[PDB]
């Protein structure tokens, strides 16, 4: 078990989008540092609202094998989408103990920067999940499409993961 699996997960729908390109540029910070073979999916190679001989080789199995979980969301109605929870609201409850979760945010501008406290924390804890101390919401600046002071604090955030993780990665029932 030389190298860590990743896995990534956006909650944007669209082809081109903006959340596609910081969940791709997160797992290279790791594989790079320590890794092999990311499991980078958009929320189009999903079931979304459609389990039953889906697309679960790109959603649930690689979700719950995974070392390192990296989740991110665009920040709609001052929280995260909809089709992003219904992806959560299908893991079970006890499902993701003891599992690395690296949580980041789009939005329109800088506002709407306590959806990281405020909204993706308490659901990564209702899992009991070791989220990092370092989410990261960004701006619309960004054309590996990055720009300043995000690419530190993301490249910082990923240091997260290998730091508990040391000599060789030393009433309810699932």
């Amino acid at each position: 078990m030389p190298g860590p699996r990743i896995v990534a997960f956006a909650g944007s729908w669209s082809r081109p989008s903006k959340t596609r390109s910081l969940v791709e540029e997160a797992a290279r910070r790791a594989v790079a540092r320590f890794g092999g073979s990311a499991h980078v999916f958009d929320i189009a190679d999903l079931g979304p609202d459609f389990p039953q001989d889906g697309p679960h080789t790109r959603h649930l199995d690689a979700f719950l094998a995974a070392d390192a979980l990296i989740v991110a969301s665009p920040v709609y109605k001052g929280s995260y989408t909809g089709l992003f929870k219904h992806f959560i609201d299908l893991i079970e409850p006890v499902a993701l103990v003891g599992k690395p979760v690296l949580l980041a945010a789009t939005g329109g501008g800088d506002r709407h920067a306590l959806v990281i406290e405020h909204q993706l924390r308490p659901v990564f804890g209702f899992f009991e999940a070791h989220t990092l101390a370092t989410g990261l919401y960004v701006s619309a600046s960004d054309f590996g499409l990055a720009s300043e002071a995000a690419s530190t604090r993301l490249d910082r955030a990923v240091a997260q993961f290998a730091a508990h993780l040391s000599r060789h990665d030393a009433h309810h029932h699932h």
